[PDB]
């Protein structure tokens, strides 16, 4: 048993729930959440952008030294720093931004991180702002994590679009 609640059973391993993932962190206070990155760890907008308010930007503090020391992730790869107030730990991964024209089939790449932690709260990568199709990366999710993954979706109609399209 685990703390999240109101969540809609997708498969085996997948849950899904119409929630703001910063709210949601703030609540259950999950061993990791999954951060929307890009490779500089920048958190300007999205998801990234908001978990990193709600840090006061302690998230960015942390994220500029881990850059200055390691350099800039890979797309696909990803880097384990502290959750702050919001989690344990913040996985943070970088789905490729199809507003950069990287390559979607480092989405997949980009999911097998998660396969590292026993269980997550996350975003759908690669949606919102990084540009691709919702419904595409919640099939690369199911398909590719093994591991106990709750995802927030902030956008009620795209949740009720996710789950009614659901294979
Ligand atoms: C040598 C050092 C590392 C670090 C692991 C923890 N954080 C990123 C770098 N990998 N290899």
């Amino acid at each position: 048993v685990n703390s999240f609640s109101g969540y809609l059973k997708l498969t085996d391993n997948v849950y899904i729930k119409n929630a703001d993932i910063v709210e949601e962190a703030k609540k259950v206070k999950p061993t990791v959440v999954v951060n929307a990155a890009n490779v500089y760890l920048k958190h300007g907008g999205g998801v990234a952008g908001a978990l990193n308010k709600a840090t006061n930007n302690a998230m960015q503090v942390e994220s500029d030294d881990y850059i200055a020391t390691n350099g800039p992730l890979k797309v696909g790869g990803s880097c384990v720093l502290s959750g702050h107030n919001l989690a344990k730990h913040c996985l943070h991964v970088v789905g490729p931004n199809v507003n950069k024209g990287e390559d979607i089939q480092l989405l997949k790449s980009a999911y097998e991180n998660f396969n590292q932690h026993e269980v997550l709260l996350a975003p759908l990568l690669s949606a919102g702002i990084f540009g691709a199709d919702p419904i595409h990366s919640l099939r690369v999710c199911v398909d590719t994590v093994r591991t106990n993954v709750y995802l927030a979706v902030f956008d009620k109609n795209l949740y009720d679009k996710l789950v009614s399209s659901f294979l």
